[PDB]
């Protein structure tokens, strides 16, 4: 069954409004939540598709994806998704899947942070199991080279360099732990030197935030220009060698970036160009192997199978 933006227009017409209200409320006390929620949807979609598999907690028969290398001590916002799910369940019982709830939450998060506004396709259903090993295999790492990032996106069904460059724009907001940039700052690829693709002035700033032998869990902003605003500044940073993690800077600096460089420039040059590409890529990501029709179920509690 094809996903459609009007899937809940009769069964739960105010689902998007309930989701939005939940996020607006949470943002007051946790300014990072819109970033966190967008990342949860990306981590959902990259592992068996956008089927809310990531929201499932551990069971004696399958491990939770929350213990994946890319999720443990990193992924967050789970209780906020529970809160919006409970509110939607109250408004429209057994109607909205957690997979769709999370997709709407990610879009509303992006809009609330100043990004584009659009209606996501809906009709996804919820998985009957979680996929820890697949999450370890499929979530890309910040130390990935550009060919590895491309392989990771293609592996899940996003073949286009625009998919990779536009979705990496999620790093226009949110936080990253020092842990993931220590090599870049002090010993990159066993070279014993910082990553030469990191702007030297920014290198100093980052070394001050993440000293050697310092708190690896300290958080740094992905976007030094507008840390919490969803905008195209992320690409302007890359052009100046100011991408935070290796995978960010690789889009502009890798020897394999002949195809991504023009996209980075185009998105730095025009907010509209970036926003259009982001919506298009988000919807392609949101279309990865959904369960639809009668497949899977509308989960009542996102943490457990019905
Ligand atoms: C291209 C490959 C990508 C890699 C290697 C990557 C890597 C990471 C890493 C290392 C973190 C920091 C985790 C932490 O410190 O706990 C992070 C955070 C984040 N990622 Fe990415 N990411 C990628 C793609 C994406 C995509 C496709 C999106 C969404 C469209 C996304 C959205 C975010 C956001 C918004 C955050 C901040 C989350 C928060 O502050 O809670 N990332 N990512
Ligand atoms: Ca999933
Ligand atoms: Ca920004
Ligand atoms: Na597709």
């Amino acid at each position: 069954m094809q996903l459609t933006p009007t899937f809940y227009d009769n069964s739960c017409p105010n689902v998007s409004n309930i989701v939005r209200d939940t996020i607006v409320n949470e943002l007051r006390s946790d300014p990072r939540i819109a970033a966190s929620i967008l990342r949860l949807h990306f981590h959902d979609c990259f592992v068996n598709g956008c089927d809310a598999s990531i929201l499932l907690d551990n069971t004696t028969s399958f491990r939770t994806e929350k213990d994946a290398f890319g999720n443990a001590n990193s992924a967050r916002g789970f209780p906020v998704i529970d809160r919006m799910k409970a509110a939607v369940e109250s408004a429209c019982p057994r109607t909205v899947s957690c997979a769709d709830l999370l997709t709407i939450a990610a879009q509303q998060s992006v809009t609330l942070a100043g990004g584009p506004s659009w209606r996501v396709p809906l009709g996804r259903r919820d998985s009957l199991q979680a996929f820890l090993d697949l999450a370890n295999a499929n979530l890309p790492g910040p130390f990935f080279t550009l060919p590895q990032l491309k392989d990771s996106f293609r592996n899940v069904g996003l073949n286009r360099s625009s998919d990779l460059v536009a979705l990496s724009g999620g790093h226009t907001f949110g936080k990253n732990q020092c842990r993931f940039i220590m090599d870049r700052l002090y010993n990159f690829s066993n070279t014993g030197l910082p990553d030469p693709t990191l702007n030297t002035t920014y290198l100093q700033t980052l070394r001050g935030l993440c000293p050697l032998n310092g708190n690896l869990s300290a958080l740094v902003d992905f976007d030094l220009r507008t840390p919490t605003i969803f905008d195209n500044k992320y690409y302007v940073n890359l052009e100046e060698q100011k991408g935070l993690i290796q995978s960010d800077q690789e889009l502009f600096s890798s020897p394999n970036a002949t195809d991504t460089i023009p996209l980075v420039r185009s998105f730095a040059n025009s907010t509209q160009t970036f926003f259009n590409a982001f919506v298009e890529a988000m919807d392609r990501m949101g279309n990865i192997t959904p369960l639809t029709g009668t497949q899977g179920q509308i989960r009542l509690n996102c943490r457990v199978v019905n």
